[PDB]
C-alpha cells in the first residue's frame, strides 16, 4: 500500500501537470464582432490579456506546488541525481506544453491575420484604418509599416506577439534555479519559429497590395497636393 500510494501520488502529480498546461493556453486573441480601432483593440485586448496572464500564473503556481508534493510522496533527497533527472523532465513537459499553448494562440491570429482564410469566410474586416490626406503623401492612422515609432499595426501586432512570449515569466522554470527565463527555450523551438515566420509573411502581403491600392489615389491626388497654387500661371503659358 505504501509502495502503491506513493506510485499513485507520482502518477497523479504528472497527470495534474499535463492537464494544467492544456487549459492555460486558451484563445490568445478574441474577436468582439464588428471593427473598433487599433488603439481600441490594444485597450479591449489589454483587459483580456491581463486575465489570461493571471490564469496562466495561477495554473503555474498549482503545477509548482504539485512538484513539491511528488518529493514528499517520493521522499527522495534533492541532491540525489535520480530526482534531478526527473525534475528536468517535469520542466521539459511544461516547456513543451507552453510551446503548444503559445503556438495555438499564434495559429488563431494567423487564421484572422492571413487574408486567404479571411476572403473565403464572411468575417471580412476586423481592424479599422483611418485615411487623412497628407501634403507629403497619403497617410493612414495605422500607417501600414513596421515604423518603430508612435503607433502602427505592425507595432501593435508586435506587442500582441510579445504577450504569448510573456507567459514565460509565469512558469518561473521547474527546479534548481529560483529565477529562470522561458522565452529563450520557447524561441528555440522550430515549430514556434515557423508560426511566427508565417505571421510576418501575411503582414507583408497586405502592405504590398495595400500600397498599390493607395498608389492609385497617389497617382493624381498626391501629385496635386504637392504642386503650389502659383502653378496656374504656368498652365496659361
Amino acid at each position: 500500500d505504501q509502495l502503491f500510494e506513493t506510485v499513485n501520488k507520482m502518477k497523479d502529480s504528472l497527470q495534474k501537470i499535463h492537464k494544467s498546461l492544456a487549459n492555460f493556453n486558451v484563445k490568445i486573441i478574441e474577436r468582439k464582432n464588428r471593427p473598433m480601432s487599433p488603439d481600441d483593440y490594444d485597450q479591449f485586448l489589454k483587459a483580456i490579456f491581463s486575465n489570461k496572464l493571471t490564469i496562466v500564473k495561477d495554473n503555474g503556481n498549482q503545477i509548482q506546488k504539485l512538484v513539491k508534493e511528488v518529493l514528499d510522496a517520493v521522499k527522495a533527497d534533492k541532491k540525489q541525481n535520480s530526482w534531478k533527472n526527473y525534475n528536468d523532465y517535469v520542466n521539459v513537459i511544461v516547456i513543451e506544453g507552453i510551446s503548444t499553448a503559445i503556438q495555438t494562440a499564434l495559429l488563431h491570429l494567423n487564421e484572422q491575420i492571413n487574408p486567404v482564410f479571411i476572403k473565403r469566410n464572411d468575417i471580412s474586416p476586423l481592424f479599422d484604418i483611418r485615411l487623412e490626406l497628407g501634403q507629403s503623401g497619403i497617410q493612414f492612422d495605422p500607417e501600414i509599416g513596421e515604423s518603430s515609432n508612435q503607433l502602427t499595426v505592425r507595432n501593435t501586432i508586435r506587442n500582441w506577439i510579445n504577450d504569448f512570449f510573456n507567459i514565460a515569466g509565469t512558469i518561473q522554470r521547474l527546479d534548481t534555479t529560483m529565477p529562470g527565463d522561458f522565452l529563450q527555450e520557447i524561441r528555440s523551438f522550430f515549430e514556434i519559429k515557423q508560426c511566427l515566420a508565417m505571421i510576418t509573411q501575411n503582414l507583408e502581403w497586405i502592405e504590398n497590395e495595400c500600397n498599390q491600392f493607395r498608389a492609385r489615389f497617389d497617382t493624381y491626388s498626391y501629385l496635386w497636393t504637392e504642386d503650389e497654387q502659383i502653378s496656374f500661371n504656368r498652365f496659361l503659358d
